[PDB]
């Protein structure tokens, strides 16, 4: 496809605290090409963060180099490609001395300015936090919108209200987890409405 | 806000076979506005269906005078409060002789044109013709929930020698009923590569 440049973050609509589902493409210094589905946290007009964990060829590509693009599909091949297995050689091309994915809607290079170790609980992992200035942003004319869970999480709580035991808490607070990961103050304001009437 | 007319569906890019997350909007006989989330399903350039649970207001109104507008909108609070309960009036505009959702991103008027009662539960089985398509400059995409499916299944994989089988087979189970009623040959063909993974 064929890309206009732009000059930030803004033409791809990203909203600052926002964690965008992308593909992130990072490279070896022999230039073989790596694909992996990432969250992107949107920190500004030309800033990212990622956080990355241990020993994946993503991280240990761009501690290698601190270079990157972030690339921008809705092609659910595209993310399933990425994560059961590798891309085909086919899928990347070159922009500069960047690789980004072939057939993207939108991409951007990405230069790491800082890294640190971070300490991850859930259910303990070491991650990296990895913050990055933007430099080109290049956008198709398939664009439409960079992929954001939080619209979803309020939909899945929807669907489980409308058929309101252990399951339903259980799904509710998955859901709610990841709209204050990933969302903005009306995601976080729909979920609370919607435990709300749950209580209720 | 507003709007700019279009002939048909393409001008709101819903493909044929896709099921949308919509705000479909009804009247009584006194014009009294009612709003909530129904799948619409594309079925052609100009043609929808829906599928209508007894008991709704949704039914009852669509039932009565065969008209309703489809609205698309990514909001989460209007999905949330509308399903909760009841949108005020000022959230109701005029277009003709039909009402929308103030503020929809897309709306096309619908008139029905035949109904089929399904029997557990009661169901209609709507289908209708879309008229006026109005689009405005907010308008991106239509909700629709494949790729999320996609995402969720992937990240559960991921996730895969962490968890217990029988969640895990769950979760995957009820996404792939969704790709399968929502989503496209690209989504039902993540899924299957996601499931064949899991079973290697
Ligand atoms: C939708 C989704 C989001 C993900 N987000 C991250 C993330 O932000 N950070 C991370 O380290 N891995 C993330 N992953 C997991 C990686 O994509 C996965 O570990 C992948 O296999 C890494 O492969 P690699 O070794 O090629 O880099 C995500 C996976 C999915 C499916
Ligand atoms: C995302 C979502 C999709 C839904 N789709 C349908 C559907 O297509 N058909 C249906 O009968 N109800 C559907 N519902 C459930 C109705 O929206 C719900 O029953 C609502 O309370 C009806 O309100 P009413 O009494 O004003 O019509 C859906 C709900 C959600 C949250």
């Amino acid at each position: 496809v064929e890309y206009t440049h732009f000059k930030d973050l803004q033409a791809l609509e990203m909203e600052r605290g926002r964690l965008y589902e992308t593909i992130v493409v990072t490279w070896d210094d022999s230039m073989v090409g790596n694909a992996a589905p990432i969250g992107v946290l949107c920190t500004g007009d030309d800033t990212v963060t990622l956080y990355l964990y241990q020993g994946t060829r993503t991280v240990e590509n761009v501690l290698n180099n601190g270079r990157f693009t972030v690339n921008v599909t809705l092609d659910p091949l595209i993310f399933t490609d990425s994560t059961l297995g590798d891309l085909e050689e086919d899928m990347f091309s070159h922009y500069r001395d960047f690789l980004h994915l072939r057939g993207a809607d939108a991409f951007f290079t990405a230069e790491v300015v800082s890294v640190k170790k971070l300490v991850k609980r859930d259910r303990e992992s070491e991650l990296h936090v990895v913050k990055a200035r933007a430099g080109d942003v290049m956008r198709a004319e398939s664009f439409r919108m960079a992929l954001n869970r939080g619209i979803y999480a309020v939909i899945e709580s929807l669907i489980a209200y409308t058929r309101a035991p252990l399951v339903l808490r259980e799904r509710i607070a998955e859901m709610n987890r990841v709209a204050r990961k990933v969302g903005g103050p009306r995601e976080k304001e729909a979920m609370r409405r919607i435990i709300q009437a749950l209580e209720s």
